[PDB]
């Protein structure tokens, strides 16, 4: 049951996103526009088939899967890692691997916002999205 995620998001607050960023080797230049940045986010679906786009005035991303299926990912840091996405709990949990790393995207809705928390080492990133009608 994902359909309480889609739809289009907007950045409303950020914590730790610089920690999370420095933790995957980001350099410092696009970390600083990065925290500056407050990205738009769409989650549709089509069938068993969803896409998640990323759009902001600095980096765009656009991904397309099925739950529970393995796929190749370029992310917006340019790390080539391969994904699944899933449901656990509730939550949407995307996870990215890579050199033998891992880090997680969990995103959870509590009282309506999409909550998206980014694990890497051991930063932890909190980012909260609000929906656009
Ligand atoms: C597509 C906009 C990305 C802006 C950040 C660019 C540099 C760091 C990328 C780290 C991995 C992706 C972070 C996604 C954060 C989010 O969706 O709010």
């Amino acid at each position: 049951m994902v359909d309480a995620f889609l739809g289009t998001w907007k950045l409303v607050d950020s914590k730790n996103v610089d920690d999370y960023m420095k933790s995957l080797g980001v350099g410092f230049a696009t970390r600083q526009v990065a925290s500056m940045t407050k990205p738009t986010t769409i989650i549709e679906k089509n069938g068993d088939i969803l896409t998640l786009k990323t759009h902001s005035t600095f980096k765009n991303t656009e991904i397309s899967f099925k739950l529970g299926v393995e796929f190749d990912e370029t992310t917006a840091d340019d790390r080539k890692v391969k994904s699944i996405v899933t449901l656990d709990g509730g939550k949407l949990v995307h996870l990215q691997k890579w050199d033998g790393q891992e880090t997680t995207l969990v995103r959870e809705l509590i009282d309506g916002k999409l909550i998206l928390t980014l694990t890497h080492g051991t930063a932890v990133c909190t980012r909260t999205y609000e929906k656009e009608a």
